[PDB]
């Protein structure tokens, strides 16, 4: 049964069903998460169903990624919260960015347990 690490990476990148995902969306997500001591700088979360997000780990919806990652074949909807403001403590203010595109993970035992948030901070 799912280890430690899984659990962990969806309490920190997956919501199945948000509402509007706005800046209140990012600001309350990320409290409710536990990213907020200190304020996490940029986070992502992935959403749909957890189906489709195990299933990059096979071949049925990943591909091999640079070094030891792996990238999704479909799109996933996503929204990427990042911390407005020049202090790591609370409060933290997040803006947030919709998006729809594919995601790159690690995955250990075929499952999930780290995404590679890159390329979500458009520098």
């Amino acid at each position: 049964q799912d280890n430690s690490r899984y659990t962990h990476f969806l309490t920190q990148h997956y919501d199945a069903k948000p509402q509007g995902r706005d800046d209140r969306y990012c600001e309350s997500i990320m409290r409710r998460r536990g990213l907020t001591s200190p304020c996490k700088d940029i986070n992502t979360f992935i959403h749909g169903n957890k189906r489709s997000i195990k299933a990059i780990c096979e071949n049925k919806n990943g591909n091999p990624h640079r070094e030891n990652l792996r990238i999704s074949k479909s799109s996933f909807q996503v929204t990427t919260c990042k911390l407005h403001g020049g202090s790591p403590w609370p409060p933290c203010q997040y803006r947030a960015t919709a998006g729809f595109r594919n995601v790159v993970v690690a995955c250990e035992n075929g499952l999930p347990v780290h995404l590679d948030g890159s390329i979500f901070r458009r520098p």
